[PDB]
């Protein structure tokens, strides 16, 4: 009823396809004589017939991804018309698929920002790739680069892979490495398989999971009673391994006896523990002051400075 042939994709134009006279029920001379003409719909003119030889050539480089797109059978139809007697013959040439397209990502550099306090076992979806081929020549599998935090889990469908997702195996600690960088690899199933890699940048968001720590737990100080107002008792420092607003330190005098808050002050920024009142050895020999370093998130830490006034009042 209908005659068909098979051709390979992306072969050079003018290349041979088949010989018509054989499977037409005629001979070459008959083809030349009966006026063998190729006719199809106006839009498609993919082939060419040489009458005198009965030879079928392809007129253009056939690109299957353009003609059929994502369709499994790529078939081109056209009819051979004759004359005396006037016969019409339906011909269909199938364009086989080859592996001339590798998988690719639209974002070669995706940006995935994961908070530091992320529960172990959490999953992060990744955008799939695009292999324009069909079947085994299309997408088949994903792989993840060597890593100490993640492992890749590829959600599959019946025909092909749905998409891939990162699964966290280890607790993310920003203080260790604030960023982890990876390369996802998309692999088809052709022979040889073709690959397409993308580069994921995983940024770890700082969480206030670090209380400020004072240098010394106890600050020893020996201050002369005849010292002036605003004289520097001591300088205290507090460190925070975090970043952002969860790092800046706010020093403060809190929960102290009246005398302390009456004769002492502290600089909220620098840590300048200084005087705001007079001193007399006979009245108060020693002060013990608990200062408080407060973090932006609210994590506070205490430390006591033990001041001891020196020299009898007006001894020298
Ligand atoms: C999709 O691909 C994954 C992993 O990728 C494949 O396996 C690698 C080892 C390489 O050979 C890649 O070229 C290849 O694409 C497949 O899952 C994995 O299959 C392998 C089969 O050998 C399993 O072997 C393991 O090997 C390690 C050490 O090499 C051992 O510690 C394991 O105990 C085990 O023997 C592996 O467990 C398995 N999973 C992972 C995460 O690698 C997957 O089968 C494939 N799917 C399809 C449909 O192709
Ligand atoms: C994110 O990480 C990628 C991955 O780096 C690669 O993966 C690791 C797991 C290891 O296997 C590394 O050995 C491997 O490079 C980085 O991509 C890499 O970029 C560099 C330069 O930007 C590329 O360097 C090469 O150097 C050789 C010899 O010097 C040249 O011949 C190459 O032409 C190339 O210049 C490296 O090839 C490339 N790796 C891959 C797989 O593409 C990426 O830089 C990094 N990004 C960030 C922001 O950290
Ligand atoms: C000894 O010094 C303290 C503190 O001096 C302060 O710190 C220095 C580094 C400089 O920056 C000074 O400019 C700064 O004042 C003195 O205590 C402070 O006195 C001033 C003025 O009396 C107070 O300012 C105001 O006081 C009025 C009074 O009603 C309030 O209403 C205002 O709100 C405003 O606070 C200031 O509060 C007070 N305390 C501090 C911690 O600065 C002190 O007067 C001086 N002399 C003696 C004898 O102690
Ligand atoms: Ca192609
Ligand atoms: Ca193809
Ligand atoms: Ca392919
Ligand atoms: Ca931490
Ligand atoms: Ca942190
Ligand atoms: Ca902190």
């Amino acid at each position: 009823a209908t005659i068909r042939y098979s051709v390979a994709e992306e072969m050079e134009s003018g290349s041979f396809v088949a010989n018509v006279a054989k499977d037409l029920g005629l001979e070459v001379g008959k083809l030349a004589e009966r006026g063998a003409r190729l006719v199809a719909e106006g839009n498609r003119l993919h082939f060419r017939l040489h009458r005198k030889t009965g030879d079928l050539f392809v007129k253009e480089k056939l690109d299957r991804e353009a003609l059929c797109g994502k369709s499994d059978p790529c078939v081109l139809h056209f009819e051979i018309i004759l004359a005396e007697p006037l016969q019409s013959f339906r011909v269909e040439v199938r364009v086989f698929d080859i592996n001339d397209n590798a998988p690719v990502f639209l974002n070669k550099e995706p940006l995935l920002k994961i908070p530091e306090s992320t529960p172990l076992g959490s999953r992060f979806p990744l955008q799939s790739a695009q292999d324009l081929d069909v079947g085994l020549n299309g997408l088949q599998n994903y792989t993840l680069s060597a890593n100490t935090y993640f492992h890749l889990h590829t959600r599959f469908r019946s025909h092909g892979p749905k998409y891939a997702e990162l699964v966290l195996d280890n607790p993310l600690d920003r203080e260790a490495q604030p960023e982890v960088n990876l390369t996802i690899t998309a692999v088809d199933g052709g022979s040889p398989p073709k690959s397409g890699t993308a580069n994921i940048r995983v940024v770890v968001l700082d969480v206030n999971d670090h209380v400020p720590q004072f240098s010394r737990l106890v600050y020893r100080a020996q201050v002369p009673e005849n010292s002036d107002n605003g004289s520097l008792v001591v300088v205290v420092t507090a460190t925070d391994l975090d970043e952002g607003t969860n790092k800046q330190i706010t020093y403060s005098l809190a929960e102290n006896p009246e005398a302390v808050l009456r004769t002492f002050l502290v600089d909220p920024q620098t840590g300048e523990v200084r005087l705001r009142g007079p001193l007399d050895f006979e009245m108060i020999e020693t002060y013990d002051i608990d200062i408080q370093a407060t973090d932006g998130g609210g994590l506070s830490a205490h430390s006591k400075v033990l001041v001891e006034v020196v020299d009898v009042n007006d001894h020298h």
